[PDB]
């Protein structure tokens, strides 16, 4: 219905606006484009799902994320992709991970924040009566 | 179940052998990789959702066709946007065309003679009932 497109309109507003205010800190640089095959040749046979912010720019206009839930999803996958490939002591590997950590954190607290929680579940059973 | 696990497990070995035999086909070539930025600069900006046949095998690796209907969807795709970043009256471009209809029309061609129609059946009710 026109009620629920508006709904899921809000939705990719809200993420957008989550989505740039992670993309513009300094900290989160390394996570905001595709790695460069160049860099880290590895990257491709070791993560199997990569992701990134602007990917994730990519699939809130492509309608991907019909849940803040979902969209979450890949946020953490941000996460766990850069401690998965960056595991280990040494203090490049783990200003990643740190940055990694802080990025997840960064997200869940905004929107601990700023989305109503009967928004969220609105979204959900719009997306479950599909 | 164990029986529904099976199940998608087959799928993903008949699409896999497809996808395999379409990437090995000289005329689809330009189709198996991600396209180069460096050859096509305004491709990210006029194709919103890029996809090649590396991608396809990665997305059937990570299970997320659950149904032939799904794979055909991203051949759909493949096509699609061939012809809509190359719709000159070029030789370049008609020659793309040309393969990009090839491409999808060899997909169905070898899926209408392949695919049991009992096991797409089976496929479609068992992602109806997630
Ligand atoms: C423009 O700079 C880059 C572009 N693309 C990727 C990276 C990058 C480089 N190194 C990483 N990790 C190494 C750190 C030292 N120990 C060996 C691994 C990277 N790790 C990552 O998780 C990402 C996303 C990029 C990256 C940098
Ligand atoms: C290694 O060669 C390439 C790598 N990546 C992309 C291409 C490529 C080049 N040109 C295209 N179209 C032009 C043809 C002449 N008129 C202007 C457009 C391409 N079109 C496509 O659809 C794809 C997938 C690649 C490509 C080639």
């Amino acid at each position: 219905s026109m009620q629920e497109e508006d709904t899921f309109r809000e939705l990719r507003i809200f993420l957008r606006n989550v989505t740039h205010r992670l993309a513009i800190d300094k900290r989160f640089r390394v996570f905001t484009k595709p790695v460069d095959p160049d860099e880290v040749p590895d990257y491709v046979t070791v993560i199997k799902q990569p992701m990134d912010l602007s990917s994730v720019i990519s699939k809130i206009d492509l309608h991907k994320y019909l849940t803040v839930k979902d969209y979450l999803r890949d946020i953490d996958l941000i996460c766990s992709n850069a401690l998965e490939y960056n595991p280990d002591r040494d203090p490049g590997d783990r200003l990643i991970r740190h940055r990694a950590c802080a990025l997840r954190d960064t997200a869940y607290a905004i929107i601990k924040e700023e989305l109503d929680e009967d928004f969220e579940q609105l979204c959900e059973e719009i997306q479950e009566s599909r």
